[PDB]
């Protein structure tokens, strides 16, 4: 093979997800955080080790960068520490929240090819990502992480900007809320070392009930809901109704005081926002990606939230693929190594001739 191999780098609010086109999974995922003393700079799983002695910042807040000193910090380390390799020896791939302003796309651009001295660099929006993912040019796709949630509607592999909504209730919203919850249960989950424990029981003994208030008269007048989780003591709490309150925030928003839309609404109100002619294409096609996706139950509560919004004239599909929590990065890995995108990578010959603003013609 004469070609190097090519990087993808899917940067998230609260997970980065790196690795080589071709494979299947990526090599390395980390968290998207950068800390400094209270070496100079921690970066990823070892800021969040001494996060004790460190001041945290997260360069990535609901999915845009926010800060960019930071941000070139998390890309150093995704390159020479967790990849080992040179970013100047191989094309990378990079990955952008739906509406990213103008701005920001010009600065990563100029960030790879001045900073990195890639030799060629490309950048697309994750939600596209996901939808190739699963086999599809054409679909809405509702991609919900730990800082945010967006629902893209995707014609022939353009996303929709018109269309597009974004919703600011994602996973960090739901592990405090189980936090909360279960604190009002009588237990007491409250410190950022606790909040650790209560994600990782979110997302181990958490689902979306198929209908709400059965599941709650049945978690009132039985046991047969509750689940046991040990502690590192030693000691084994129980979760009950909590299991399916938590991620129900995300149909019913009013449970975290937000007046927002849940998903379905908001899904709904997307494929409104587009041409009557590619609607049913959009119904047909609901795929849903990012890690508050994976909660197990989601999918069959959408297609029945879905169908009851819709005209009952429609045919509803919800698609939820196993691998959904690593779509976005697979999606590039399988772009990147296609033979028709070999020719749209931005080359440093290419950035030479056009500078920054490139981009926009290239990356559409
Ligand atoms: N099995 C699971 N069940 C529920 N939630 C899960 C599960 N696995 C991961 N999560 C949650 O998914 C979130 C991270 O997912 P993801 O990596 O898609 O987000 P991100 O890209 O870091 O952030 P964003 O896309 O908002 O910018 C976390 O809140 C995590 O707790
Ligand atoms: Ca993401
Ligand atoms: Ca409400």
């Amino acid at each position: 093979d004469e070609e190097v191999a090519a990087l993808v780098v899917d940067n998230g609010s609260g997970m980065c997800k790196a690795g080589f086109a071709g494979d299947d999974a990526p090599r390395a995922v980390f968290p998207s955080i950068v800390g400094r003393p209270r070496k100079d700079s921690y970066v990823g799983d070892e800021a969040q080790s001494k996060r004790g002695i460190l001041t945290l910042k997260y360069p990535i807040e609901h999915g845009i960068v926010t800060n960019w000193d930071d941000m070139e910090k998390i890309w150093h380390h995704t390159f020479y520490n967790e990849l080992r390799v040179a970013p100047e020896e191989h094309p990378v791939l990079l990955t952008e929240a739906p509406l990213n302003p103008k701005a920001n796309r010009e600065k990563m651009t100029q960030i790879m090819f001045e900073t990195f001295n890639t030799p060629a660099m490309y950048v697309a929006i994750q939600a596209v990502l996901s939808l190739y993912a699963s086999g599809r040019t054409t679909g809405i796709v509702l991609d919900s992480g730990d800082g945010v949630s967006h629902t893209v509607p995707i014609y022939e592999g353009y996303a929709l900007p018109h269309a597009i909504l974004r919703l600011d209730l994602a996973g960090r919203d739901l592990t405090d809320y189980l936090m909360k919850i279960l604190t009002e249960r009588g237990y007491s989950f409250t410190t950022t070392e606790e909040r650790e424990i209560v994600r990782d029981i979110k997302e181990k003994l958490c689902y979306v009930a198929l209908d709400f208030e059965q599941e709650m008269a049945t978690a009132a007048s039985s046991s047969s809901l509750e689940k046991s989780y040990e502690l590192k003591d030693g000691q084994v709490i129980t979760i009950g109704n909590e299991r399916f309150r938590c991620p129900e925030a995300l149909f019913q928003p009013s449970f975290l005081g937000m007046e927002a839309c849940g998903i379905h609404e908001t899904t709904y109100n997307s494929i409104m926002k587009c041409d009557v002619d590619i609607r049913k294409d959009l119904y047909a096609n609901t795929v849903l990606s990012g890690g508050t996706t994976m909660y197990p139950g989601i999918a069959d509560r959408m297609q029945k939230e879905i169908t009851a919004l819709a005209p009952s004239t429609m045919k509803i599909k919800i698609i939820a693929p196993p691998e959904r929590k690593y779509s976005v990065w697979i999606g590039g890995s399988i772009l990147a190594s296609l033979s028709t995108f070999q020719q749209m990578w931005i080359s440093k010959q290419e950035y030479d001739e056009s500078g920054p603003s490139i981009v926009h013609r290239k990356c559409f």
